[PDB]
């Protein structure tokens, strides 16, 4: 069953179970870019929820009609509370100003607000998508403030919480790896020793520093664009009105939104995601290096590295022991390279803004939503199935300690320079380790190897 | 309803009306990662479809038992016709070989012609996931195979097309506009003139290029990668298998798709996809200027350029006469930074193999299927919604050819350039025009300007 | 005119007119990529003077004899302020590590102090240029060490300075235009009014936080590696060498370097490059918009936008009076596009590391100078030679005021909508203005539109 | 010691020891951004001098002087052999249609031509800088003309060439390693085994197709824009000097230019130099692969793979037996970086093109030139100081091959499946080799192990 709807355009089937209306059914029609998948990210809508409860409860204060804007308020809460979100069919690839998103929301939001005071559905009667819902508002300024509040409220509940388990996992691996010396790498080649729990602190820092790095871009974030309306004047509002939206947003949310000093960086520029976007950049670099280092000290069993054993995720053969692919590092790299062809989407639509009004923002909020879930939710699952589960093969760190040549310098002060290249030179000829070399060549006995070569007194200064 | 089965993990309940087994539930869990957006994109699916088809075709020569294959062959053909996509439940963002979406196909197929056979689902019997479905088969191959297939695919059916839509609407609007004089611009200053048509010829020409470039990228994506196995040699097949799939996958989809003369390539790389999302990235930055620049000359209606009137896709308010927004035009350059962005990722993808296998394979093809569907619908939506429908506001182009300073070096023969540029700098100090400005000089009378300052003969060289 | 120095390699003529050694010549004939436009940023060579200057006068507390080490910290002197620049030939594209530009300075500094001490240039006497110029130090942690230091004080000295004259000159004419009331644009389309002043203040708001952006982007570029040693753990190196270098460095610099709290995130990674990198991406973007507004802004003299006049630096033609082309800011957008890819370059290789030691170093390094460098720099020419002289047309301005069918909105209480709109339809239908088809139409008098149509009121909310 | 020239804006003192002007000293004070290393590339030098030699034997036809003619040619040439670089000092960061560097080459070449003809150096006597050296040419037509003739002498001299080295040097090697099998790598885990020479089959497959992505790539850059003029028409040029001078270029260089077909595309966008650009992206994801492979396969002496021996070119420690950076590998994945962030630079510069002039031509040409300028001489060095030089370690790829648990399928037929998987456990669990185990529990003889077990049969389909 269908009810029938008008636009400029002609005649549209609006289905009945649909709180949309005509322009959204119109706009499904001249917007056939990409199908589902490119849908207006969810997170986007529900801050509209919570941005249309903010206006409807301060535009109240300017005549609008109590009963129709708790109505209002109402509906806007189970847009907030992601209980309508089948009635959002519109894809990213709109306006660039996000209108038709914005409209659906109104319409919406109306049709709801009707029902709940016994309307038809359809009419705007008595709550009409613009003169009420819509009310001193413009989609200049409304989806920019809702980009930011979607954008504050994922960094806050997915993103952040995310790199937060895989920082305390890390540290919780580099304290039980405190006591394991290893052989340490540089440009791949056997260098000096470091434990494998220094090792890890430097991953730990990684994250820990990538969180700085997301909160640092967020204070421009918490800025609203809400009360510029068309061009950032501010034409047709009330004076106040920009503060009090946003102190509404702040108070609905418990987090620091507040208004834009300047609303025509906030209309025709979109920095802060950009800003926001870089941080997500850099997070992607440090989690690349982090997953692909994991990726290859757990290789092998035995053509590999083999310092690390992974936890299993794929069914593991009984005739392959040993062999764990490392999924998780597999996903968690592609995330990162996901992100950094992201922000560069974002990069260019920052970029190409046109006097008072930047056109790309769904795409470059998209990408920014995109790229904060991916990192966040790999973040969790990178923790959950392999991090917490990593072992160490001390079996084998330890035969590769006592094969390698590179501790072959604690000799020095003992038998010369010279005499320690000798076994160096020696070992390496003949592919047995230090101290079976150092001994055939009566150079040393075997209680003074053990007592002049102690790794662990090749871990700092002196 | 749901049904138990069980892997090395656990016990797992797979719902009743699902064909995908416990392979696919354990990677649902495991790789929560993005939603529902981020499902392995359909077109890959369906790749697989056919490429179970040829497979199982080509291995009943190796003794697989027509019953059985030939139940192998209507599952798989009801994947590849669309028929299932509700039972791949599976984000990109798992295996960098696409492990699990090759498990998850061969799941679907085995428990599906199970079915068909009268057996009991979730059995094995007869229909064996990987015994059967994937038999001479891995993961390594198959998934860069089924990329492959799914990219051919989409660009011949959805990019190509598109663009060539928008290449024949904007061929006859260059014919339409042929004889319609304009004011060039360079660095965004006046400058002497060309008709709109051959403004339009230029954004002709990019588009028949852009097409030209997407083709002469896509003879290495018809190499497939079936047969390889797992690290290029072909190990545990039979000789032949890899000519005979491709073969017969050419068959079934009626392109050249042939076998990859280096299975090593094929798995440790797919700079074949680097390739064509490049093609796709000058696509983009092609698209960009024709749409910005079609923006721009629609601006307006009297503060822009105005020499444009695109067709109305927002409801245009009655007191605000001419006023259209290029809504279409937005769309359009969104997408291109899309791609743009993408392609950075497939980059990165690309460049990250290592050894024999590289395992970014899912984040590379989701990319670029992201890529070739935007452009395409793109395509179609900028010509139907905007282009087909462009009218040239010829009295407002004609008013400021007589307005422009640009004509005046026409009079350089008649009455000398000094006597010209006097014209000139007055008219520009007074505000009026040409030939206002020299008839008052008394250097010629207004019907030796007509004469003399011809635009028609200010289009070509002498 | 050459000397001969030898390598453990053999024989190698030395320039008899350079300071670098046998070494250095070594590198030169290995890493032959690109030619001298890609030699080592002369800022990392004068960073790595600081630093050697740094460690001599601390390793002194180790037994470096003060008279060679006084003659080193001359040598190193001379280095960093750019007074040997002819004798460091190598390119950026040589060991990832930048072991070899930190040989190239220890050849210099060491022959240098020779030549100082009276000695044989080549000879390694009384100055040696491991045991003593590099005393204490390592070939990994010295090189992330100088290209911190040169990307802090490239930052300070070039970078902001840069922005904010930009800054100061966008608001002094954000203050000039304060009551020039224009038309704004959005989709490009006409819009409600605004000024010129407003419009540049968004500008001046994407400058001041582009600088906050930046300067939020270099707390860990203040983090140094000097002490972390081959891997990180500070082996043979002494204990409060780290501590007591970075402070050095800080009182040679006046700028608030530390040790990095964890060497191993120092030397595996350097996200901080990438975060600043970062910052002055999203600058670019705020660069970008500003310029490429100014630039549409100025278009013209007559079949553009014609709002600013912008001051003519190169030569003009008689016959061409208006014609200025906006040559700044086709600089500064060019500018803008190299900082993004350049980006891309950090941040492919900031996300490389490979276990203890990230060998990107160069190129990194590199990209983020090269920015810093051209965005300091087109700031001040986009400043001096563009900015600071530009002219509001007002004469046209306001013709274009008068001439707009924006304003028609101001009459709905006067006359009502329906009357309002009557207006607006017939203007946009004859080409005339608001006024004086208002006029015609009888609807009201010339005095009441002067009285009821006032762009003063429309600039903010009431 | 300077002369005194003149332009409209006043006084100017120009070296008197140099050929350029008052426009070139001009633009070198207005556009003071970068310093020397970003001067305009020596190959946009020297093809403008090609282009200026073809021009003035072209425009002999038009009346131009032949003493004139022969002096201008004679400069012109001095300018395309490389002779009079120190007289070009404007930077890529000038006007977005490289008119001031158009102008830098026509001061240079007059002023050289008057030398030859005993004139005085700045006088425009008797050749003229605009008037002769740039007649029949445009400020907007020359500067994509130079830079289409620099990329293609630089694809076919430098770029492609370097590329034919490298991949004749793996060729070579994979032909060394035919017969050396070693333990293959998939996800970085022990695989079925597979031969170095099929491993490097794959690098030599990647880089013939490189080459012929680059090939493919170039068919667009031989299209000239020469003869479009201001705008693309053509006005104020002969008939037939497009095709004249594109004949004469190919005629002067050996490459088949020809007139672009449609001078509107050819000025307004430079989607050839983004596709390109593109090509070499692809090349650098290819480079990225090899580079980074032979950089780990040469990991160790003794705690990484050690698969390969890599020639050490830079100095060792005599302590350090085994230990060689692969430094050249470095500064190719390092090059392999720029190229990636060079593209987007390319990109997001032809993306922005205006109407009829893009005017992002400098730093469009620059990017790619800096791209395959690297690409070829890295391929270069890569090759010459690492590839011809690799070793196979044979000795530790047959102990690794021994100790293998992967080849432990071959006993499948003689002991069944059940009894090679419990020898695997055990190998694994105890640390020992299949042979080894298999003996202890006495499944089998060594002789049989050694007949059922080899390597040589598991290579390839049967």
């Amino acid at each position: 069953s269908f009810r029938i709807e008008y636009d400029t355009f002609g005649e549209l089937k609006v289905p009945n179970d649909k709180y949309y209306g005509a322009q959204t059914v119109r706009s499904t029609m001249n917007f056939k870019i990409g199908g589902v998948t490119e849908r207006m990210p969810t997170p986007v809508i529900k801050a509209f929820g919570i941005l249309k409860r903010a206006a409807a409860e301060v535009t109240q204060d300017y005549g609008l009609d109590p009963k129709i804007a708790n109505a209002i308020m109402k509906a806007a809460d189970e847009v907030a509370e992601g209980k309508l979100n089948d009635h959002f069919p519109l894809v990213v690839w709109q306006t660039g100003s996000g209108t038709q998103t914005n409209m659906n929301v109104n319409e919406v939001i109306s049709n709801r607000a009707i029902e709940m005071l016994g309307g038809e559905l359809g009419s705007k009667i008595p709550v009409h998508p613009n003169d009420h819902v819509n009310k001193s508002q413009s989609s200049n300024d409304t989806f920019p403030t809702a980009m930011h509040i979607a954008a504050a409220i994922e960094v806050h509940e997915v993103l952040l919480p995310g790199l937060q388990k895989l920082h305390d996992a890390l540290d919780a691996k580099s304290k039980e790896f405190a006591q394991i010396i290893k052989i340490g790498r540089t440009h791949t080649q056997d260098a000096v020793p470091l434990t494998l729990g220094q090792e890890f602190s430097g991953y730990v820092q990684q994250v820990k520093y990538a969180m700085t790095r997301i909160k640092a871009a967020m204070p421009r974030i918490y800025e609203l664009a809400a009360g510029g309306t068309a061009v950032g004047t501010g034409l047709n509002t009330r004076i106040g009105f920009a503060e009090k939206v946003a102190a509404k947003v702040a108070a609905l949310t418990g987090l620091p939104f507040v208004t834009a000093p300047n609303k025509f960086e906030a209309l025709a520029a979109h920095d802060a995601l950009v800003e926001l976007s870089g941080a997500m950049n850099t997070t992607a670099c440090s989690l690349m290096k982090i997953a692909n280092d994991i990726r290859f000290l757990g290789s092998g069993p035995r053509s590999g590295l083999g310092e690390l054993i992974l936890p299993e995720n794929e069914p593991g053969s009984s005739i392959m022991p040993g062999k764990v692919n490392p999924t998780q590092c597999e996903a968690m790299t592609m995330v990162a390279a996901q992100v950094m062809g992201n922000h560069v989407a974002v990069t260019v639509g920052g970029s190409n803004g046109h006097f008072e009004l930047n056109v790309f923002k769904p795409m470059m909020i998209k990408n920014v939503l995109h790229s904060a879930r991916l990192l966040g939710d790999a973040s969790v699952s990178f923790t959950e199935n392999c991090v917490v589960g990593i072992q160490a093969n001390t079996e084998r760190i330890n035969k590769l300690m006592n094969e390698s040549l590179m501790l072959v310098t604690a000799l020095n002060p003992h038998i010369g320079y010279d005499k320690a290249a000798k076994i160096a030179k020696t070992a390496h000829k003949n592919g047995s380790t230090l101290k079976e070399t150092a001994i055939e060549l009566g150079y040393l006995t075997a209680e003074q190897f053990d007592e002049w070569v102690k790794p662990k007194d090749m871990l700092g200064p002196k």
